[PDB]
């Protein structure tokens, strides 16, 4: 089952989303989108995309429905049919992605952070826990 | 017990994040978490401390010796014996205190973020992981 809530307050440099499940034995890819909206299509200030398909994990943003230049993270430190824990920390900066112990990689802000108002889990996750704080 | 001590000249921002997982002993009486201008009783930006004996956790600063005004959280959700984790968030206006799956309280600064420069956690707690991300 997907996550899908709104933040119709927004969030702020300070923000933490906390993001625990595992990741199906099967599993192709799964993202979690920090969006501006709630419509189809609605631009992308953060898409954090594990691959497990292609041993990758993708970053990027999408305004307009033109993805930007791809960001990548070093190595995949997520494994099919283990458990995981990201932070994805909102600073003014940018969004810091934290996965287990370590700071796996820090995303500069593309769109303006206040254009965030939605937070999407989806793709191929079972999800334990999703919290915004 | 090893207690934590470990320096952030470059100070702390909105967005800077302390992890915490630990055990709180079976005859613990209380532990803290304390965010210091200095190496020195360094004034404090934040101290957290939870009284298991007194169940009660405190948050206050302190600046040239004196204490301030003590703030309270509900309840407390630590328990001798039982393992926990905290995230301490920096925002702009205050330090978010999240215990296990909520956030407990809302400490606003008294003294600015940009002061912080030394992380303490003592006291009567065992420290699995600490972590500034
Ligand atoms: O950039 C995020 C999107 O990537 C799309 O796939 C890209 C792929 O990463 C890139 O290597 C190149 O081959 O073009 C592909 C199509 O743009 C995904 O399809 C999309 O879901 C986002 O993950
Ligand atoms: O930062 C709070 C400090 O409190 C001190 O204890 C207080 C106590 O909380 C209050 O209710 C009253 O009884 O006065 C005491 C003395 O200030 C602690 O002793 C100190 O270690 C701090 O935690």
């Amino acid at each position: 089952v997907p996550h899908k809530s709104s933040l119709p307050e927004g969030i702020r440099p300070g923000t933490v989303l906390r993001i625990r499940g595992l990741v199906p034995p099967n599993a192709s890819r799964f993202h979690v989108n920090l969006l501006c909206g709630e419509e189809q299509g609605s631009d992308a200030a953060l898409h954090f995309n594990p691959r497990l398909d292609t041993s990758e994990v993708v970053f990027n943003s999408k305004e307009q429905g033109s993805w930007g230049r791809e960001e990548r993270g070093p190595g995949v430190p997520f494994q099919r049919g283990q458990p995981f824990e990201v932070l994805i920390i909102a600073s003014a900066d940018g969004f810091k992605a934290v996965v287990g112990d370590a700071q796996y990689h820090h995303f500069r802000h593309r769109l303006p952070l206040a254009r965030v108002r939605l937070v999407e889990v989806g793709g191929d996750v079972q999800l334990d826990s999703v919290r915004i704080f």
